[PDB]
């Protein structure tokens, strides 16, 4: 009838208006056609107010773990009156990644590529002739009666020499971290049918007239300084780095540049008594590729390319306050509804891999769940999305368990393990 | 006389009722006879209020580190009026835990297990014979005259040859980690006489009607990775992981399937006329445990039992919020009584376990201390409990330390080191 | 005329004073002539008060991340009424520290020490007679003919041996973290030409009548275990413990009692008719130093001197509450003003350097920026100072780089690589 006095309808899509034109004036950017968003979180607020001539201006104030998919709920009503409408503060991205670089390729040793040489008389020579990377090995006093070259009649002197290097068959290829690790948060204002969401970082708060939100946080270091990586899997632990050749994964290492390894090469010969002696190697480099083998696949860490994301629980605390004129503001949530429509396990006690499981979930909500089990977990809360059906977890379960349970949010199933 | 006019006795009673009832229905867990809670901490705090028709509902707020046994001050008092009673805010237990898993005895080596043969003619076999685990040996060319088995008359030919694999005295045993560390923390509303506790977790704040608190926190990465454990004491460093045998502490290591070592064995042999040559082998596996012997305690490790446990300082804020109806609300802190009765410390400058003291402390309440020296230290706060009265610390004193010092809380005292 | 009816100019002078004096009464420390000091940091704010009799008394409450160099601005004013004066809270100082201890010298190997000794007859002697920390090496049957001291006829008999220790050239000092690390925060309350400050840790807050503060935080673990040091340089990889030689930086070890390093020496001889036969010794321990030619610097860490610095963006959060009487507060800032006035990068890609890069900076305030390139950087914010111009930063930059960009605040700039 008049616009001196609006219905409901028009007052609700006049605030809503009005905090999308603000936030999107402020740098927001508005998200359309998202999957559904129901909050899980609700904590204490702290309300309050100022009076300007006769009008009052009320807030609400409350904060949110910068957990990923995490969502908390207020609702805006009119003062001791109705309900007109919900804002929803919403973790949208919590990861933590970190650049890194190539540093060889490792696997087991093949064959040895082998040179060598043999003189009559004289001493062997300082040093031993060898290309860069190839171990030498050498033994004096070879010409021997029974045991000397066409021609030669010398005792107990000459020698016998050469050098080697080991064949590979690439198997892993080794990285280290190449930059500081970074958390990347993204925070959202969602509305009905609209959300408005910004990168937020600990220097720089999200200002706008109705809605302020920062990121309280702390340098983290989580990610892993030298990885593996086999069939876009990442493998964590005893691993050389470039040069080193301690006796553990990675002690070969295959570049751009040649191979590495060190190591007493196994050798020795056999005699003619008139023709050159036959050198018997039975290993050149040291090679402890078998501990490549018993590293353990870290589930947190993917490759985005080098570029790897770790997914983590907690990066800090959003503190948000939302100051929209003359209302009441109250906290609400909602328990989320998951289904474990399917587990399937396979694996073994004190294995590389543990215990595998690959979980089928339905969700009504992107959210953020409790994961617990019998067994023992590589994580302790779980992303949920209703655009993702199939999770994996990786489990510690002891040689006497024969059934695995696992429960998300309120969800519970269990499976026998597939050996 | 009435009970429209209640006396202060009664009036406190309700009071303290009413919330007991509000915590207990909401899952809260009643605790009784527990030890002296008197709060150290006091920091700033937030009043509010709302009146609904005529009656004013008014609220504090404020937070309190994440801190075994810290706890927090609140006074009640009437409006404008007398102090009515006290509710503390008491974090019961922060501590960060995982599971670990067995992987392998070390220790040094005390004797070889060795087979060996002797073949007059032909060259040494490919491969040398061996069980799984021992590494082997051989030298070519082993016949000649002046040394050779009965009957031999072969001349810078055959071989002789063999395996071998340490024998170990156990010393240490090694574990890996085999879960996510997490953190377990405990809070608790302590009234008079009576405490109401939980577990609190960063996806659940603790909720009832008159009483919220949450933690807010992020993920830690605090725990080792590989331990070393000797006489329930918890080792840290150069440990290798199974299977890994890098000169540094467990390159020998025995488990369920046998023993896994490397190296070159010190292998040579003496000859006779007309027997069989005798081995002389001075080394098996290389075997580096004198590195063991190097590694650190870590004094904030405890085995709970596998899991191991860790004491930490802060693990974040626990954020709190009590609303009783029209009330005056205040914070308040006390010092707390802490006397050192008596320090012993002995060890030495440089050394695994630096200097070590056991401290008699007395102190009038649960609570968390300072802990300063004029040495270094290990933990910069330290846990006091009326129903514990020895304590452990580790410190790293000059060369030049005639007199240790240690202050905890404000209590102080001095030793001489006991060499 | 009055002091009754104070002027604008002793009504704030009676203010600041105020302040200043229940700050120093409060164990504040009065800082005088320090550079400029305009904030950059501003979020959301509380505002509440409580009225005595007809008196208002209002407060403000906010909060800054605990970052070195940073400060928030809080305007002081008149209700509904004009400026008066503005206080910050500048988080003056943040860094992680840690005290180390010295563990040995290492470098390459340049020479052998050596001792041996021939016997005509007789197995060698068990054990090969030999000094602490030497390595020995020998070999049986050592006399023949044609391979005979003077006056030996003995036949496939008799020993050469030996023991021998490198000698290194000195070239990294190698240090263990001795203590745990721990924070050391200060944080100042800034007014015109004055500024009162304190360290704070997390179980005691500072209190005054009119402002407190408190630091939230967790324990971090942020230190290396181990370090390298090289012309005041602090380098962090692969680095043994003391005892400890595996293949990797610092396996030959000069310390005070002598030389650790293990390995099987490259060992031969050469024979002569009726002489001692000489010793061919072409290595005696396994060396990895250039493994420590590859470590990568960690310009966070600094030696302050043992005791290591190093710098870090966030380690928490200052709460902060005013309340100086009837006023209204609110929080300002302004970006600051940066120019990078020159920049000289210079370095490649994967080594160990990285990219290095030389900046010079002006700013009109001590701040915090954050630091961006389109190379990986090894850290997301630096601290400006007016009192420091030159700045130095790694990269990690692809091969594929011809210009390096930097950003810090909203300056740019960039160089082509000095190759
Ligand atoms: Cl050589
Ligand atoms: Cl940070
Ligand atoms: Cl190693
Ligand atoms: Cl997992
Ligand atoms: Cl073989
Ligand atoms: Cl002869
Ligand atoms: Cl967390
Ligand atoms: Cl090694
Ligand atoms: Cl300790
Ligand atoms: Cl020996
Ligand atoms: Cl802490
Ligand atoms: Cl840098
Ligand atoms: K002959
Ligand atoms: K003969
Ligand atoms: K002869
Ligand atoms: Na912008
Ligand atoms: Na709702
Ligand atoms: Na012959
Ligand atoms: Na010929
Ligand atoms: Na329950
Ligand atoms: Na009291
Ligand atoms: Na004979
Ligand atoms: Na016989
Ligand atoms: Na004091
Ligand atoms: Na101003
Ligand atoms: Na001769
Ligand atoms: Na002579």
């Amino acid at each position: 009838k008049s616009i001196n006095h609006p219905d409901i309808e028009n007052y609700i899509a006049a605030l809503q208006s009005d905090i999308a034109n603000d936030l999107t004036m402020h740098y927001f950017k508005p998200l359309k056609n998202l999957p559904a968003i129901i909050p899980q979180y609700k904590t204490m607020t702290l309300n309050g107010d100022k009076v300007s001539n006769g009008i009052r201006n009320s807030y609400i104030e409350s904060h949110i773990p910068a957990i990923n998919g995490l969502s908390a709920g207020i609702n805006i009503a009119m003062p001791n009156g109705e309900s007109l409408f919900s804002i929803i503060i919403y973790v949208r991205r919590v990861i933590n990644k970190a650049s890194y670089r190539f540093l060889y390729e490792t696997g087991p040793t093949i064959g040895i590529n082998a040179k060598h040489e043999e003189v009559c008389t004289g001493k062997c020579p300082s040093p031993i002739p060898h290309q860069d990377g190839w171990v030498t090995f050498s033994k004096e006093r070879s010409s021997n009666w029974g045991c000397e070259e066409w021609g030669c009649l010398a005792i107990n002197d000459g020698c016998l020499y050469g050098s080697c290097q080991d064949i590979i068959r690439p198997e892993y290829k080794i990285y280290k971290k190449s930059s500081i690790e970074q958390k990347d948060v993204e925070v959202c204002i969602t509305m009905a049918h609209e959300s408005f969401c910004s990168t937020v970082d600990v220097l720089q708060p999200l200002i706008s007239d109705r809605i302020q939100l920062d990121i309280q946080t702390i340098q983290m270091d989580s990610m892993p300084n030298i990885i593996a990586v086999k069939n876009g899997k990442v493998y964590v632990g005893d691993i050389n780095d470039l040069g080193s050749t301690a006796k553990k994964c990675g002690s070969v290492q295959l570049y751009s540049e040649g191979i590495i390894g060190s190591g007493t090469p196994k050798f020795d010969y056999v005699c003619h008594a008139f023709n050159r002696k036959d050198v018997i190697l039975r290993r050149c480099f040291d090679n402890s590729y078998q501990s490549c083998l018993l590293l353990e696949q870290d589930n947190t860490l993917t490759i985005a390319s080098m570029e790897v994301h770790k997914k983590v629980s907690s990066v800090g605390t959003i503190n948000y306050k939302i100051m929209l004129g003359d209302f009441d503001y109250n906290a609400y949530s909602t328990q989320a509804t998951v289904t474990i429509d399917e587990i399937r396990c396979g694996g073994c006690y004190g294995c590389p891999e543990g215990m595998a499981c690959a979980l089928k979930l339905s969700t009504n909500t992107i959210g953020s769940c409790s994961i617990k089990s019998n067994c023992d977990t590589y994580i302790k809360i779980i992303a949920v999305d209703p655009m993702q059906s199939e999770y994996s977890i990786k489990l510690n379960c002891p040689l006497a368990t024969e059934t695995v349970s696992v429960s998300v949010c309120s969800a519970s199933a269990y499976t026998k393990p597939s050996i």
